[PDB]
């Protein structure tokens, strides 16, 4: 009764019931939901309710040299506020709050919240370790702070509570609605490695096809690793269907019994087709019937080396695995061999992967080396699929503070896919951390949601997870999610109702915006709201009147709210762009790609200004997007002087009548030289660079930056025309041109130092985003194999490129949006 509505709460906040077994064949979702109980009871009791409440957004990392040039006399200021009076202090970087707090006690317990935002500065960490303050200086803002009472903990409450071989029988297929033949193909795989493969006879494809077929395997069933799966495949020669089965469950017991498994259609490597999942879709999709009832030289070291060295797509000969293998305890020693170690193991055998236990035992390089993300990450994709391998991978991801997590948090939350069982280590992992900080909390919410609302392959297993986040995470947030969820959902159906109603935007339609919004500022949307992308912010009631339908193709929402904060230090906007028509989750991968790489410069103290807008995917092709206040589209600067042509001054000219002072204009010069050298590698690398320039946007104060990042002769490496190079002084080579080739090199470098982490980033995106010569681009673009200087040439050439290719590029897109 009240049990049962607390279900339908989370079912509404979840978009999936998870107590629905109508799409299963077993328990192991139901054996999941139980299984999480513990993990998250154990998080919940060992978290500090007080800084569980606050939540400070804390690093440990060091700050870097261009953040310490902008502090003079070792002195940083702070306003603090408290009703009508404030007043500035001088703190040292490595002053903590705590005794910050008693100079302002003393000079003439309470706690320190950031003015206008839900963000405290509390706990034993020097100001200078806080991430607010860090963006403040990053800016050159003043951090305004209120002196007011601590939240209650309270409001966090959680409420109580054998040497056979292997075969299967395939019965037969049906389809409802479909003179060519069909057969059916059965795989034993193990981590994408086919170990087994046995065919059926083509028989007349029909509305039932029926073989009752004993499919006989060379692989014993003793010989069957735990996570292996039956792939059940249908061709046509073209596949059409796929299906899969674990042959060893949740339960360490093999699969025994009659299946009916309805399948999944075609539209290579794709993480749907790993997919325990079977088709909710009864009436509509294609399913099978099936039955189940059962030291060394100098030489060879140097060769050993060699392999190690390689990058991760650098594919293993056989020749080179059964090296790897021989001499496993000398590859054991080196952290870097491990994937293509445990690559070289032939898992469809007892003895071998009992050998392979046997050497983890022996963990004690691998547990003492420093963590690499990138080759944590490796251990986690679809390449292996056993729970003791991929253990030591979530280990390592252990020592991860917070804000490394939420670097990773998203590709994290993917790489679930990878997962051979709902129940998992890397599952459990994101749990912990989840419960442990409000932060990874919220955004491991929307992440979760994201795939749950689009993901057919893998709602149920996510559905589980965030259930499992849900219980534990306290009244106070699931009220904040509620709002959330209702108000999104509110604005969605208003975007897809206004997208409805040429490219013109008429009088009639941005009427019937405003009503609908009226409408519903009366009813039934909350007083305020947490911001999904940005859950500091707190919007409140909707500005109408600034609110309009934009002039374009998929005519997305400009909505605008009143920040629900009365301690704002200002009356700015919250403005976001509700849209359907483009696949946000692509948006959302890239952006996260984006901020590792400003993590990466960041390591090699530089800044290169780029702008990752905030983006979070809501549903099939829709979602919100944060606006990025005074900003305007460089397509848009080339009509306001042109029209339909290009001319280098233009972009020069706009920047400087957005100029109040000279001051604040070589300061504009200046930030566009970085970002746009920022944005030239990021794009060239990720294989996004060539673009229309109704794609690139610019604010006014000089800051270049790339959008919409869904679905992406002559051809440019990256946007570099003339009206940019006129920015830097050239038509030839400048000053400017001159510390723009000097950060592009020193950018490109640092993002070469990470090679197999940006490959693995990658590789993971196409697989869960969006075949292998789609993957090897980036292994070309960041020049694996090359030296320093060579490398640094190469790009060099890149830019070159752009110069001798001019507006041909931009001048082809205009001419190709014009059929
Ligand atoms: C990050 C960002 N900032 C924006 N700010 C501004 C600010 N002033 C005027 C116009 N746009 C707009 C957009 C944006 C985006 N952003 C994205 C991002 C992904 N898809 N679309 N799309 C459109 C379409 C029409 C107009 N704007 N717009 N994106």
């Amino acid at each position: 009764e009240e049990s049962q509505a607390f279900q339908r709460q989370l079912t509404a906040l979840i978009g999936y019931d998870v107590t629905d077994v109508s799409n299963v064949h077993d328990d192991e979702l139901e054996f999941t939901r139980r299984g999480l109980v513990t993990p998250r009871m154990a998080e919940v009791a060992s978290r500090d309710p007080k800084l569980y409440a606050m939540h400070p957004w804390v690093t440990s990392k060091p700050l870097p040299e261009y953040l310490w040039k902008k502090i003079a006399n070792n002195c940083i200021f702070i306003v603090i506020h408290r009703s009508t009076t404030s007043q500035t202090i001088k703190v040292s970087p490595d002053d903590t709050p705590g005794a910050i707090l008693q100079s302002f006690f003393t000079k003439m317990d309470f706690v320190l919240r950031v003015c206008g935002r839900d963000e405290y500065l509390v706990g034993e960490t020097p100001i200078k370790n806080f991430q607010w303050v860090r963006h403040c200086l990053k800016n050159g803002e003043e951090i305004h702070v209120v002196l007011d009472t601590p939240p209650d903990p309270a409001l966090d409450e959680v409420r109580k509570e054998c040497d056979r071989k292997f075969r299967v029988k395939i019965r037969g297929i049906d389809i409802p609605v479909l003179d060519l033949t069909v057969f059916v193909e059965a795989n034993i795989q193990h981590g994408q490695q086919v170990l087994c493969q046995r065919r059926t006879s083509p028989k007349p494809f029909t509305e039932e096809v029926l073989w009752n077929v004993w499919l006989e395997f060379s692989i014993k069933i003793k010989d069957l690793p735990k996570g292996a799966l039956l792939n059940l495949q249908i061709y046509c020669v073209q596949l059409l269907y796929y299906v899969n089965l674990l042959l060893i469950d949740h339960r360490f017991l093999l699969r025994r019994g009659e299946y009916v498994l309805h399948m999944w259609q075609i539209s290579s490597f794709n993480a749907d087709k790993l997919t325990s999942a079977t088709n909710p879709d009864k009436e509509n999709s294609m399913s099978i019937s099936i039955l189940l009832d059962n030291e060394m030289p100098n030489q060879l070291r140097k060769q050993l080396e060699a392999i190690i060295a390689t990058d991760p797509l650098n594919p293993l000969t056989a020749e080179d695995k059964e090296l790897l293998w021989h001499f496993r305890y000398e590859s054991l020693k080196h952290p870097k061999a491990y994937p293509k170690l445990f690559s070289s193991v032939k898992w469809g055998q007892q003895e071998i992967v009992a050998k392979t236990y046997q050497l983890l035992a022996r963990r004690e390089v691998w547990d003492q080396s420093a963590l690499d993300v990138g080759l944590t990450m490796q251990l986690l994709d679809c390449n292996f699929s056993d729970e003791n391998v991929r253990a030591i991978a979530v280990q390592k991801l252990e020592s991860l503070e917070d804000d490394d997590v939420l670097h990773y948090l998203l590709q994290l939350v993917q790489a679930v896919k990878f997962e051979p069982y709902h129940d998992s280590a890397l599952a459990r992992f994101l749990l912990k951390r989840g419960l442990r900080n409000k932060r990874i909390g919220h955004f491991l919410f929307w992440f979760l949601r994201s795939e749950i609302a689009q993901s057919r392959h893998y709602q149920q297993r996510f559905a589980v997870i965030l259930e499992a986040y849900l219980r534990g995470c306290g009244t106070a947030m699931l009220h904040d999610f509620t709002q959330q969820v209702q108000v999104i959902e509110m604005l969605q159906k208003v975007t897809l109702d206004i997208k409805s109603l040429k490219y013109d935007v008429s009088s009639q339609v941005i009427s019937q915006l405003k009503q609908k919004l009226e409408n519903l500022q009366n009813s039934q949307l909350p007083e305020s709201f947490r911001v999904p992308y940005d859950p500091g912010l707190k919007a409140g009631a909707l500005a109408i009147e600034k609110c309009k339908v934009m002039a374009s193709k998929k005519k997305p929402l400009w909505l605008e709210f009143k920040c629900a904060d009365p301690t704002a230090l200002s009356n700015e906007t919250i403005g976001i762009i509700f849209k359907h028509g483009d696949d946000l989750r692509q948006d959302m991968l890239i952006l996260q790609i984006l901020r590792i790489m400003e993590s990466i410069w960041e390591t090699e103290s530089l800044d290169l200004c780029l702008l990752p807008y905030g983006c979070i995917s809501t549903g099939d092709k829709i979602g919100m997007i944060e606006i990025v206040k005074d900003a305007t589209t460089i397509a848009k600067i080339q009509q306001s002087t042109v029209g339909n042509a290009f001319k280098d001054e233009v972009l020069n000219h706009w920047l400087k009548e957005k100029s109040p002072t000279e001051e604040k204009f070589q300061a504009a010069v200046e930030r566009f030289v970085y970002s746009c050298a920022g944005y030239c590698v990021a794009t060239f690398v990720l294989g996004i660079g060539d673009r229309h320039n109704d794609n690139i946007m610019i604010t006014e104060t000089g800051n270049l930056f790339h959008i919409d990042f869904g679905h992406i002769k002559e051809r440019v490496p990256f946007v570099l025309t003339p009206d940019f190079l006129f920015v830097m002084g050239t038509s030839k080579t400048s000053p400017h041109f001159q510390k723009f080739q000097d950060i592009c090199v020193k950018a490109y470098l640092a993002l070469r130092h990470h090679t197999n982490l940006l490959i693995i980033l990658f590789s993971m995106m196409l697989m869960t985003g969006m075949s292998k010569e789609d993957i090897e681009y980036i292994r070309d673009a960041l020049t694996v194999g090359k030296n320093e200087e060579d490398a640094k040439k190469y790009f060099l050439d890149q830019i070159e490129v752009c110069r001798d290719k001019g507006w041909t590029v931009q001048f082809n897109w205009f001419l190709h949006l014009v059929l």
